[PDB]
């Protein structure tokens, strides 16, 4: 009943409630992410601001026992037929909306040290994303370098960077250089860095779920148009949890501007935007049938599957039912590429016997 | 040497410099859109505001003579192998950033009367888009009904509506009802309405070309999630000049929200977002190879080819060479659907005589 073995390019780890309470310098402790559970309500506070209010029902729906207990997580991976799994933050993501570079740097060190010592230590099937400062390039380079010396394979960046720190700016060049030198995949996860509760009228739930795409597409356009990827041929970028089929559409959109608006284009690129996307830009999805069409009809081979465990928008606990229906009638080479091989190009886990 | 007849879902016409100056009363006639090309840049004035100040390339971005002489435009249709062509405004599109509903209403009436009298009269191969007020629903419904009586087949709406008039709001319901009643296609052309985001740094030309997609994806999300299309099964929407392959990607994104976030979704729809997209949402492209894979691999059949004459991002004067490369080794049934049949499902032109 779990016959199709998968690697998951997207999932999340819930941090211990006291992670920052115990480990931060006393001056910083009270400003770290912290939650109050009262009335029906969880309220999350970050550095003197309420950043989140939810009824406990929804909050706790994304908190099955594996989302917390790493021993149960590994058993859920077996149960769902997932071998290797990339693990992103939950509360740690709020470091991306902080305005104080020192609070962000120190909260990121704590998170990165806990994830490696207390979680990535349980199984080599776990590939964690180290956070790096969104606010200061020297802080982000130093932590990437420390995280890599510790055996991290990828860094997390928020899809919406702080104002004036868009991904086409010169300020990021030292980070691209260090990531390329380290062999570090840059993982950009959507729904991070900002607020995505922008739509309030009829259809808000569906409209807001679409709005979170825009920073993902913008990030790809900035990395491609700025020459960041062109200048760093070894630099690979994963766009996590934005789906896949918009990526070749965007490759075509950029090619059209590059070719028809060339007289306004700076910098020039050594190859077309679409060639950079197809070489270096990867994208994950959970349910999207269109991800298979991207590979088979749009020559976009950089599609990875993800469970996004334990989010509502992920596959858990119906991983096998989802993927078996997704890949019914599909070339096994394509199913292998999307569910296993793109994962192992990016990330190192112990190799299974590759059944076709 | 050899050509294939095509129909085009997108092009523009350049209005007489004095169109509004000569036709509007004294209270309005100085505040209508005015374009100056002088000293290497294009300046546009609307109601006392500089809305555009864009560089021109006096050497390498030179406008086709047929943009300036409608007799040369008709020679260019024959030369390019284009039978039927939808024609959008140019200076007229600036009515969408007006804040005065009287000026907008009156400027729209002048445009719609001029287009019919002096331009569409040149050939019934031209399918005009009538403008309707973005500011006032009564004004929009009135003009749509007047345009329908005049024989108009489609109305233009700007991709970014005025703040508080997003496409998911109740304020539009009367126009959705009127368009469906009249059998009028709603044509949402990108790059129109107030300019949401503008990139200033490296890669700006490519980034800004991508940024214009986001209002189009948003509009589709608002129309699908709000029930606008669900409540009006006879209402068809054309997204002009945004490309195609993001449309099935967005169908999948919206289905995932509808199915996994069902508890937060209001209103309920009578079918899934992706079924509404595949039934009622059409999209045009000029060069995008991915638009063919949207049809062949993503079950998205509502793709239309457009020339976007006489813009830089259009195909002129290489229309036949572009379509030849696009459709090399493609099923001719798919070429017919994309280049002729979808166009004749939405629009009525005279019979294309047959060859052989
Ligand atoms: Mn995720
Ligand atoms: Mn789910
Ligand atoms: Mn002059
Ligand atoms: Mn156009
Ligand atoms: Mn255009
Ligand atoms: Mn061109």
């Amino acid at each position: 009943m779990e016959k199709l073995w998968l690697n998951s390019a997207d999932s999340h780890v819930l941090e211990p409630d006291d992670l920052w309470e115990r480990a931060l310098p006393a001056a910083l402790r009270d400003r770290a992410p912290r939650c109050v559970r009262d009335n029906g309500r969880e309220t999350v506070y970050v550095d003197g601001q309420v950043v989140r209010r939810d009824p406990l029902d929804f909050a706790d729906a994304m908190r099955p026992p594996g989302a917390l207990d790493h021993h149960i997580r590994l058993k859920d991976l077996d149960d769902q037929g997932i071998w290797g799994e990339v693990v992103f933050p939950s509360r740690g993501l709020w470091t991306a909306v902080m305005t104080d570079p020192v609070l962000a740097r120190e909260c990121i060190k704590v998170y990165n040290d806990w994830l490696k010592s207390d979680f990535l230590s349980l199984s080599p099937r776990l590939v964690g994303a180290a956070m790096v400062s969104m606010l200061d390039t020297d802080d982000a380079v130093a932590e990437l370098r420390r995280a890599a010396d510790l055996g991290y394979q990828t860094v997390f960046l928020a899809a919406t960077p702080p104002p004036g720190r868009e991904f086409n700016m010169d300020v990021w060049e030292p980070l691209w250089a260090a990531a390329e030198e380290a062999g570090m995949t840059v993982s950009i996860h959507i729904g991070t860095g900002a607020d995505t509760v922008v739509a309030r009228g009829p259809g808000g739930a569906v409209i807001n779920y679409v709005e979170t795409l825009f920073p993902a597409q913008r990030a790809v356009a900035q990395l491609v148009a700025s020459g960041a990827l062109d200048r760093h041929p070894g630099l690979r970028v994963l766009i996590a949890e934005a789906g896949c089929a918009w990526v070749p559409a965007l490759a075509d959109r950029m090619d059209e501007a590059y070719r028809q608006h060339g007289m306004f284009v700076r910098p020039k690129l050594s190859m077309l935007p679409g060639e950079l996307v197809r070489r270096q830009v990867y994208a994950s999805f959970q349910h999207d049938e269109t991800a298979i069409g991207a590979v088979t009809a749009m020559n976009y081979t950089n599609v990875l599957w993800g469970s996004d465990y334990p989010h509502l928008e992920g596959t858990f606990p119906r991983t096998q039912e989802v993927v078996t229906e997704l890949f019914a009638g599909v070339d096994p080479e394509v199913r292998d590429l999307i569910t296993r091989r793109n994962f192992t190009d990016l990330f190192t886990v112990p190799a299974l016997p590759a059944t076709v």
